[PDB]
């Protein structure tokens, strides 16, 4: 059950980002996004995910200001956790 301030499927951005909270239902590789090889990429390590907000599987975007995304999920602004 996602929470209550999840990204979902009629969030403008989403579509606009091809955001999926499951990167496995994604077009990741599609989009040939650079930094890994596309099926590496999800949430967890990219450079916008938010550490600190959130909890557990669901924890903050920068792009999604005000919700959640899952750490398994993905969408097309996908880059690498550099720091
Ligand atoms: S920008 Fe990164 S953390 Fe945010 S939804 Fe897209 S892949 Fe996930």
């Amino acid at each position: 059950a996602a929470p209550a301030n999840a990204v979902t499927a009629d969030d403008p951005t989403a579509i606009a980002l091809k955001y999926n909270q499951d990167a496995t239902k994604s077009e990741r590789v599609a989009a040939a996004r650079p930094g890994l090889p596309p099926e590496e990429q999800h949430c967890a390590n990219c450079q916008f995910m938010q550490a600190n907000v959130g909890e557990g599987d669901w924890k903050g975007c920068q792009l999604f200001p005000g919700k959640l995304i899952n750490v398994n999920g993905w969408c097309a602004s996908w880059t690498l956790k550099a720091g």
